[PDB]
């Protein structure tokens, strides 16, 4: 099994190892800390055997909606990053991480929608998001450094 808690400063070292193990977008350490500091209530880690094996890093933004047809300002949550170590996958960890963060985005930060980008070939992540009722909003052409497209995916909270 596993447990969930809010991320702390001393988790950063492990969050970074997980990020570099699982994703090509390898942010600097200060990028993680700023999100921990500013939006920490929605920033969660998954713990197995006393170690972090998964994380979700949020940002709460103010600006134009990804959902509403006409240009309108909203508080929107942004899943900047989420990852789970390979050996602990398919156990419901990312689902739980996402759910906890979405709840905090709504209850702590009063966000009314949540969004993210994901590589079009990332079927496990896309499946994960769609299972949580995210919808593909549009294709972002050449979004990634290597030129791969992303799906912008979003939903109300
Ligand atoms: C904004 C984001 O950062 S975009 C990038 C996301 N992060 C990454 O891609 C990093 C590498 N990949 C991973 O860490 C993981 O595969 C994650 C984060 C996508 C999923 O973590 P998991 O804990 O394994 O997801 P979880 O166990 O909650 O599974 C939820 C559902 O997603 C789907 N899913 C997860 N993995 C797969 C897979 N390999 N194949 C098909 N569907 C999958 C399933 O529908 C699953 O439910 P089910 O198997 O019971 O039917
Ligand atoms: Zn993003
Ligand atoms: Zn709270």
């Amino acid at each position: 099994d596993f447990t969930l808690r809010n991320a702390r400063m001393d988790d950063i070292d492990q969050i970074i190892k997980i990020n570099r193990l699982t994703l090509p977008e390898n942010y600097p350490y200060y990028f993680f800390v700023e999100h921990l500091k500013e939006y920490g209530l929605a920033f969660f880690v998954a713990i197995v055997d006393n170690s972090v094996v998964g994380y979700i890093m949020p940002r709460i933004e103010w600006g134009f909606s990804n959902i509403k047809q006409l240009p309108s300002l909203v508080r929107k949550g942004h899943v900047v990053s989420i990852a789970v170590l390979e050996e602990y996958r398919r156990k419901g960890i990312a689902t739980t991480l996402l759910e906890a963060s979405m709840k905090s985005m709504k209850n702590d930060y009063n966000a009314e929608e949540i969004y993210l980008e994901v590589r079009v070939s990332n079927y496990p992540a896309i499946a994960l998001y769609e299972k949580l009722n995210f919808k593909k909003v549009k294709v972002l052409k050449g979004y990634y450094a290597d030129g791969e497209d992303a799906y912008l995916m979003a939903r109300p909270l």
